[PDB]
């Protein structure tokens, strides 16, 4: 039943020109488009339009974890360092890690991740191979005290993550739980119109020899990559994919082609198997990573189950992160033109925006009032720019904040019974009837 | 229409009562698999409990937006400096989580957001034509409490809805207060709480006008002083005109004696209220409104240009709801010897299908069918398909507080009937299957 919003009733501080302080296109637009505000180095406030988007992103991620079988919960932001000496990653994050002391001086910390929290929870409740496979997950704020925070949401200190965690009896199991997630990630980024490409990766302080990062190609990458062009026509699986079945063929299908970050690149291995014309070397933004770590946290923390053969054994685990806040940036770094942002439909803070091209005119007002109420009812997320500005000004803002569809309402069109519908993508227009428009959009 | 099978879930039911849990809300939340303590006063929300938190979240959200307030989100960590800028730097004393990063800069884990929302306001809003404006967010606050007691009712890490209003004068802020007031009335009623508005001390937040919202209890931490008569009054309906005149709604809620344990004046309680009406009892505060005027705008130089062409600092208020606390309260108000009694609006599921002869071809098929069909009609449904005995399923269902239970038993099903049970009062009704999937819709 349709999100709805008049601009006179809102909080969108658009910015004149380009903030001295922003180095890349995504940070600039987000600042310009009234989405974001820095409150500290790498710590941001999410202003209402920006918050609106973050939610859309959240919900997609959620839906897809859920479709893959994972169960949501929420862990707290602060964790006892005690937990961390137990697995002994106490010093694994180093300077990058934020330690706190309470009013009783108790080694706490703002959690950069939750491998140890989730294991502690798993071991409290789950005792039998029957309970498995299990995949708990949350979408919660993390803090990494990055040395030099940059690029806005892209490299910040307080940031949002969906982190999930899988729990199987043995190796062959977890290799399945791994693939579920792998597929679910393929869909996730695709539903946000981004071709995120699976690439072999390095586990860092998270353990394991299996890990893929998902990387969207760019012209500003924290990481540089070497791929074969063809990895870009590969199909993604549709909503009816059976996660309960054998997923190997898709995984095969998504790895047989050369894909590598610069961390695990091998040129001698590469020129071997690409035609010289498909080679696209380029930079990319890591939007997520998936890890299999066997018994890292289960061994040294005693996360055992009694298995089908009678005896106790530590479970085989994995973990999987999606940069939910980083996705805002990455999406914009891959969906913009000189006029501003171009949101893909699923993530747009509104589907359509009504631009009243002569405010205060009884006719345009009545016509815009009605479209807005009709569009809301048909369950369409609608922004009505009822502010008191001129045609060019309204076109400028509408472009900038990258709403997918624009409806233009003005004197000479409406006198004849027609408005104009502008698709932001390519910028194509059609003159069409006021009756029509609402139907054609829904 | 949200859907879950218990054999696919994560629901760690606890047998007895955990010895470390004094009040019932807490101990139930733990039995019901809703919660784990990770540190004193700090919690992980287990799947069942998160569902509920989210439904509470959403109820607050809806009424806030109906009241015309606008949602953003502020970060958890704030800079010390901001607090110097206002002189609340010392205001939370030892209840303040004070951090330093790898650069020796002083951060703090926000116990509230009055300054920051001012920092954001002063940055962008310059003209009185931009007001009234109310900005709210739902976000984890922190208070290092002396000794964290009573589970989610008095933790250190908690979830709050903190809303903040901005007006040009005295008059414009009353207007904005009044709205939230009405909005808080509708909010808690939507959880099936009688939350009673009472005059309150403003503490570190400041102000000479503040109403605290209290549900009556016995094992509650606040001492309260009203007269019984308040408990009848109407709760404004979903169709109020917020833009219009609310004062004669505030008048019938303010105007019988409502006072907490502070601000309580006794040679002033016996007089304004007659003999048989008086009642010294206790409660659980679940939200507080504050009007503070220029406390923060003065100090942080947040001015707008007014109607006459001059600058002046804005008049503010703030409005909070202890979202995570409400779980406690609701349970404390909604329970019996058998478990929780979730109000329809906040229940993690509306109905639970209990298969009373698990693995049996008939009852299975009949359950697989109801399940698929309620989900299809958008009814949040939980199928307890656990390989377990009848008594156990009844027990659990009761424990976790789902408002409706569907009992599918072999004899009952052998003739097209299934028993529907309302958890409130244990009303039952033997119904045909077609009958059941409707009805509940
Ligand atoms: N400083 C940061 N700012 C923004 N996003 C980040 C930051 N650090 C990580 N991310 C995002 O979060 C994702 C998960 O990060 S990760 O550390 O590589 N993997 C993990 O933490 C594992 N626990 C998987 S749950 C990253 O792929 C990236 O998209
Ligand atoms: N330690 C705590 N644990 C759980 N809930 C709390 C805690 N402290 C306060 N709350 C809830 O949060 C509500 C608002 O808190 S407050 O401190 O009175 N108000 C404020 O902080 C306002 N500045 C925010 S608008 C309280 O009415 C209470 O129900």
């Amino acid at each position: 039943r349709g999100s709805h919003m008049r601009l006179s009733r809102f909080f969108l501080p658009i910015l004149k020109e380009n903030p001295k302080e922003a180095e890349i296109v995504s940070h600039r637009l987000m600042l310009r488009a009234g989405m974001l505000r820095q409150e500290a180095a790498g710590i941001y406030a999410w202003l209402p339009l920006g918050h609106r988007v973050l939610k859309k992103i959240e919900q997609i991620v959620r839906e897809e974890q859920n479709r893959a079988g994972a169960i949501e919960l929420l862990m707290p932001t602060l964790q006892l360092a005690d937990l961390w000496r137990e697995s002994g990653r106490y010093d694994a994050y180093g300077p990058e890690m934020l330690r706190i002391a309470d009013r009783h001086k108790r080694e706490l910390l703002y959690g950069p991740t939750n491998e140890e929290m989730i294991t502690e929870i798993f071991r409290a409740y789950i005792k039998s191979y029957k309970s498995l496979p299990l995949n708990l997950y949350h979408i919660q704020w993390k803090f990494r005290d990055e040395q030099r925070p940059r690029f806005g949401v892209m490299r910040g200190r307080e940031f949002l993550m969906k982190d999930a965690y899988s729990f199987d009896v043995d190796e062959a199991g977890a290799r399945k739980s791994y693939n579920k997630m792998f597929v679910a990630y393929l869909r996730t980024f695709a539903r946000m119109g981004l071709k995120a490409i699976p690439m072999r990766a390095e586990t860092g302080p998270i353990g394991g020899d299996l890990s893929h990062e998902f990387i969207v190609l760019a012209e500003t990458g924290e990481s540089g990559v070497y791929i074969d062009r063809d990895v870009l026509n590969l199909p993604v699986p549709d909503e009816n994919v059976d996660y309960d079945g054998d997923l190997t063929p898709i995984i095969k299908q998504w790895t047989s082609v050369y894909a590598a970050t610069e961390d695990v690149h091998e040129p001698a291995r590469y020129e071997s198997e690409v035609p010289e014309a498909n080679r696209l070397n380029t930079r990319g933004i890591e939007v997520g990573q998936i890890f299999y770590f066997g018994t890292k946290y289960s061994d040294s923390m005693k996360a055992n189950v009694t298995g089908p053969d009678g005896t106790d054994a530590p479970i085989h685990g994995g973990s999987y992160g999606v940069g939910v806040s980083r996705l805002l940036g990455a999406i914009i770094e891959a969906c913009h033109d000189d006029n501003g942002i171009i949101w893909p439909e699923a993530v747009a803070p509104f589907r359509v925006t009504i631009l009243n091209l002569k405010q205060g005119d009884a006719a345009t007002d009545a016509a815009c009032d009605q479209l807005y109420r009709e569009l809301s009812a048909k369950g369409v997320d609608v922004l009505y720019d009822d502010t008191d500005q001129r045609a060019g000004a309204k076109f400028a803002t509408a472009d900038l904040i990258g709403i997918p569809w624009q409806i233009h309402v003005g004197p000479r069109g409406l006198a004849e019974g027609k408005v104009e519908l502008k698709r932001r993508s390519d910028g194509a227009r059609e003159n069409l009837a006021l009756a029509d428009v609402v139907a054609r959009l829904t």
